[PDB]
């Protein structure tokens, strides 16, 4: 004995299913935030067709963290017990900001980056 039936369907401006970027994957962090925003902006993100992540993940090439410094962040990554093939990039939420109402990866001159080990 079995039966169903389901259904489907689909509608939006272009992008039934089809990541904007294949490699733009943005990971916001709790820490000096929360859920709520974290996972709006999360989710605002990923509405703009951004991938974002919940969890962690060798994916993420962008880390977005409010308030946090990229210090925060960065200690918090070696806290990580997830392996990243490359080091993601570590932005403050005006990054992710404006990574949205920009709809694309805004250019990192700095500003949007939180710190890093530069010196020279």
């Amino acid at each position: 004995g079995s039966s169903g039936s389901s259904g489907t369907g689909a509608l939006m401006a272009s992008s039934p299913q089809d990541i904007k970027f294949q490699d733009l994957v943005v990971f916001i962090l709790e820490k000096k935030m929360g859920t709520t925003r974290r996972a709006l902006l999360m989710e605002l993100a990923r509405r703009k067709g951004f991938r974002v992540e919940n969890e962690l993940s060798d994916s993420v090439t962008h880390i977005v963290a409010e308030n946090n410094s990229g210090s925060d962040v960065l200690e918090w990554l070696q806290a990580q017990k997830v392996q990243v093939s490359s080091q993601p990039e570590l932005l403050d939420v005006s990054w992710l900001i404006e990574c949205i109402g920009a709809g694309k990866p805004v250019e990192m001159t700095g500003k949007h980056q939180l710190s890093g080990p530069s010196s020279g």
